[PDB]
């Protein structure tokens, strides 16, 4: 106590929906809720309860296979800010350069 | 019901602390807590309880005066994800291209 989190982001004019609609492949969705706990979803395939290092492995694998892959962070409206910063840092550590942020029911 | 929020972000290698430390001027901090309610802080000067359109006016004014200005979004660890997406969209609408995200006590 107390550790704070930070991340720098750039804001492009291109949109989250544009990224998804213009891509040949489904997006890879990193869903957050669970303190440092993630579900990775690609279409119907769900990889639940993954710890940070396993999310890095999964995401880095997909980015290497196709760097054009669209990555999204999904979560309920009330997911804590600190968890969102952690997730952005996690994705950047795995090599991801662009992310769509979206809230979900 | 139900409106969701989204924003696309790019992840540069440059950091939030780097942006602040390398700048000649203090950062402009948009603090969030309050549903669509913001405090804009520059050094000791606080502009509290600003509605979205007033934040846009204040931020756009500072960006026009100096486009090298460092903009930050500050908030407690538990600020809701949806409010963070709203704040990023608000800043981008005012012309801001880079933002540092940081949690605070
Ligand atoms: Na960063
Ligand atoms: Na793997
Ligand atoms: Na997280
Ligand atoms: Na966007
Ligand atoms: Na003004
Ligand atoms: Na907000």
């Amino acid at each position: 106590p107390i550790i704070t989190q930070s991340v720098e982001v750039d804001l492009p004019d291109a949109t989250e929906s544009q990224a998804v609609s213009s891509n040949d492949n489904p997006p890879v969705i990193v869903e957050v809720s669970g303190i440092g706990q993630y579900t990775v979803v690609v279409e119907k395939d769900r990889l639940e309860r993954l710890p940070p290092e396993q999310v890095v492995a999964e995401v880095s694998s997909r980015f290497k296979a196709n760097p054009k892959t669209v990555f999204l962070i999904g979560g309920a409206k009330d997911v804590p800010y600190d968890e969102i910063i952690k997730a952005l840092n996690l994705l950047h550590s795995a090599g991801v350069k662009s992310v769509g942020l979206m809230t979900q029911p």
